[PDB]
């Protein structure tokens, strides 16, 4: 960093806004018909990022006009500035209440013209619907289709409430905003009510695919990521719903890209297996005779059913062929139960303390309570031990939000709180942060921090402060970091007789309705973890006079971003307001750094028991403490990211393979490769160089059915002759099965391949998660984790290929 980047950039944005301001005169004279015709022309002229830059001024001024006429809202110059930052793939830092929702319409429109889709990401289903409907008239007016995706499979399109009336309003030159009103903001009285009615919108349901084929798609960070994961769980390539990752704008950018991104996105579902089927197979397993019905490979830790074993299995269960596609779960259950019984031993690999099965960690020799074996093996052991079988979700797929959002050709974000952790946006996502000036002077009184010796006196004083403000009539919004802390404060206020509401960040539409009233005289609101996030809190009558909304932070976070989010809920659009952060020496933050030092100063200065210390220099120290904790946490999380990214490259390889399988008509070439890999790895291992261990080779191939290889009385002239024999037998039997089964064999094979690969990938994820924890607790861990994953991944592929080879030869046999 060799210069003041932010100033440099704004200098350019100011000139651009000036040019956009100049265009306004012209467009404002236009009729709605002409503006739509201009939209059509821009459509034809913009087919790439290069074209968009050429027509940005026109596009931005056009959206501003559409918004004025359909919403009665004219984007302020600073919203236009934020829109440019977004178009340039940066994070626009616009404070709370600056109108980010409307600022994004401009780059969304411009880039949507390219015709490849645009994703507007926000943080919950309520906000995605809200912003799509709120901004909808602008997009529809200009001829764009707007999709919305929500959880539970709900997909919508924004459409006019009355298309005929909307059509009339457009063809006739209607505007919510009357001609000759040259203000920045429209008084409510001045709104043309017929235009407001005409330009109303609503949601109609559409398919998820269609939501992605709209020109802009509104959704949540979860739903966009889930759709990509589900696209890689499909059984037919044509069932994928996304169409690339072209441009995404992430609203609440730090919440999504840093905070929510601390944990991976995971797709899971109910196992739908009765515990009774596990106990049944525990019983079935006991009837199997070792070295007659099966053999145990103690090195590979595997169970292999013999001919007589699968015959016994089929008779007991009872099916015609244990390896038929509909029987995959039954085979799985039998192997699990035999494995639990013969490869897992009580007081060695696990223990049964008090009705529960507990791992004996092989990495430390210590117990890992509550943590479970992969792939339902835990249930099998529980069933083996006759203890309660605990329910499990099935994890189908995973990706980090970092890796999801890095797929986009262009990425942008907007939030009020980004600059303090700009290097995270730069290093992780390649986006710098542009601090956009506020529309109005920011006059919120951000008081110096109060630090108490204990949490007990802190909370007592928090309640005293609330009582004081309530009696004055000045509304208070109190932020906490946990539902626990909220309900404790609520109890204390209830004892003082102070009416109030508690918002716990669970019911987003209802909490939005409630928090919208938080700025009215006498209101007291406790909001857990920014409950009601994104809803504007307007000040009620008489409130500005009392000093506006008073924000109380009941502690400070490890990231000042999150503190700044809370304080930003007051003082919006130049309103008066206040914030106060309360801390104690017993708080999490100060227990990390500073409790001791600050405690010494309090005693030196003879701060009274129950009283706080407060000083600009203390506020600075606290801010510096947060800088330090942020820097350390960022370092640690980046190490975790590096490990996730190793696993992500493997994921991309597996998904790529999966897609090719879905796209393949004929599996001849793939099975040649598989059979080659199955034979060659074993021939090189036992029969290359000096070695000639046909016995081990034979055992290594023992998972295959009898009747495939006869290695006992053959005398091969070379490893090549041996290789060719083994390959040819596999190939001959594959070709025979094509003839016996007919052309549906290909579909069967595709089904088995997908299942085998998905199953191995699911269980591999569960195991590398263990290694991830193991390496990061033996605390560079990147190198060690890399090599360990390689080994496991390599073995996974060995096992996938053997399993496919074996399954395709056994399936549908008579
Ligand atoms: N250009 C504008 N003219 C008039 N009102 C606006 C304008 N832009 C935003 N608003 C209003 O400002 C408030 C905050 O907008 P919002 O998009 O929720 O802000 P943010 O997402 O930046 O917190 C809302 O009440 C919205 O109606
Ligand atoms: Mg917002």
């Amino acid at each position: 960093i060799l210069f003041d980047k932010n100033k440099r950039i704004l200098k350019k944005y100011a000139k651009m806004v000036s040019k956009i301001n100049q265009i306004e005169s012209d467009l404002r004279s236009k009729k709605n018909s002409e503006l739509i015709r201009l939209s059509m022309v821009l459509k034809e002229k913009v087919n790439s990022f290069e074209d968009a830059d050429e027509h940005l001024f026109e596009a931005f001024a056009l959206v501003r006009e559409a918004a004025r006429r359909t919403l009665g809202m004219r984007p302020f110059d600073v919203q236009v500035m934020g829109g440019i930052a977004l178009h340039e793939g940066k994070v626009a830092e616009m404070k709370t209440g600056e109108g980010k929702t409307l600022a994004a319409t401009m780059p969304i429109y411009l880039n949507a013209l390219i015709g490849k889709g645009v994703h507007l990401v926000t943080v919950n289903d309520y906000l995605a619907r809200r912003d799509a409907l709120w901004m909808g008239p602008v997009y529809l007016f200009l001829g764009l289709r707007v999709g919305v995706i929500n959880s539970l499979g709900k997909s919508y399109e924004v459409v006019w409430k009355n298309p005929d009336l909307a059509r009339k309003a457009i063809e006739e030159n209607w505007s919510v905003w009357p001609d000759g009103f040259n203000g920045e903001v429209l008084k409510e009285e001045s709104m043309n009510k017929e235009a407001v009615e005409a330009f109303q919108v609503e949601l109609k349901e559409i398919t998820r695919k269609e939501a992605y084929l709209c020109d802009v798609t509104y959704g949540t960070n979860n739903e966009f990521g889930f759709d990509y994961l589900r696209d890689n769980l499909v059984l037919d390539y044509n069932d994928k719903v996304q169409r690339g990752h072209f441009y995404a704008i992430v609203d609440e950018a730090d919440s999504v890209l840093i905070d929510e991104a601390r944990t991976p996105l995971i797709i899971s579902g109910p196992s739908k297996e009765s515990p009774s089927v596990y106990r049944r197979f525990a019983q079935i397993a006991k009837k199997f005779v070792k070295d007659k019905d099966f053999t145990v490979d103690e090195k590979a830790r595997t169970i292999i059913l013999t001919e007589e074993g699968v015959a016994k299995a089929e008779k007991i269960i009872g099916v015609e062929n244990l390896y038929d596609p509909g029987n995959v779960s039954l085979l799985y259950h039998l192997i699990n139960a035999l494995k639990a019984l013969h490869l897992f031993k009580k007081d060695v690999d696990y223990v049964v303390m008090n009705g529960e099965v507990i791992i004996v960690d092989e990495f430390t020799g210590r117990l890992l309570p509550g943590r479970r074996y992969s792939g339902g093996l835990h249930q099998a052991i529980e069933a083996k031990e006759g203890v309660p079988i605990k329910e499990e979700s099935i994890t189908y797929a995973t990706i980090t939000f970092q890796n999801y959002f890095r797929m986009y050709e262009k990425l942008a974000g907007m939030t009020g709180t980004a600059k303090t952790e700009e290097s995270e946006f730069v290093q992780v996502y390649g986006m710098e942060v542009v601090v956009i000036p506020t529309h109005k002077p920011m006059i919120r009184k951000d008081h110096d921090d109060l630090v108490f010796r204990t949490q007990k006196e802190k909370y007592e004083k928090i309640v005293e402060e609330i009582e004081k403000r309530y009696k004055k009539g000045q509304p208070v919004l109190v932020g906490t970091t946990s539902i626990e802390k909220s309900e404790l404060l609520s109890s204390m206020l209830k004892k003082k007789g102070i009416p109030h509401q508690v918002l716990n960040a669970k019911y987003h539409e209802k909490e939005a309705e409630i928090v919208a009233k938080a700025g009215q005289k006498g209101m007291v609101t406790i909001a857990t973890n920014m409950a009601g996030r994104g809803t504007d809190i307007k000040l009620g009558p008489g409130v500005a006079e009392l000093g506006g909304l008073c924000i109380i932070g009941t502690e400070r976070h490890e990231s000042r971003r999150i503190d700044n989010q809370l304080r930003g809920r007051a003082g919006r659009q130049g309103d008066p307001g206040e914030s106060i952060f309360f801390l104690s020496l017993e708080d999490d933050l100060l227990r990390i750094f500073g409790s001791e030092q600050i405690g010494k100063v309090m005693n030196i200065l003879k701060i009274e028991e129950g009283q706080p210390i407060q000083h600009p220099m203390l506020s600075k120290l606290i801010e510096n403490i947060q800088k330090k904790v942020e820097g350390i946490n960022f370092s640690i999380r980046k190490t975790l990211m590096e490990m996730d990214d190793v696993l992500d490259k493997q994921r991309r390889a597996v998904y790529s393979l999966r897609d090719q399988i879905l796209l393949e008509k004929d599996y001849d070439e793939y099975l040649k490769d598989i059979f080659e890999d199955v034979v060659s790895t074993r021939v090189e291992e036992f029969c290359s160089g000096k070695n000639w261990d046909i016995e081990s080779l034979k055992n290594s191939l023992s998972f295959f059915p009898a009747g495939l290889f006869d290695l006992d009385e053959k005398q091969f002239s070379s490893s090549e002759e041996l290789h060719d024999y083994l390959f040819n037998r596999l190939w001959e039997e594959y070709q025979r099965k094509k003839q016996e089964i007919g052309e549906d064999y290909r579909k069967v094979i595709r089904f088995l391949m997908l299942r085998i690969i998905d199953d191995h990938w699911r269980r591999y994820l569960e195991e590398v998660e263990h290694v991830k924890e193991a390496v990061q607790l033996r605390s560079d861990p990147i190198v060690e984790f890399k090599k360990e994953t390689y080994y496991m991944f390599d073995e996974m592929m060995r096992r996938i290929n053997d399993t496919i080879a074996n399954y395709v030869l056994r399936v549908l046999e008579h």
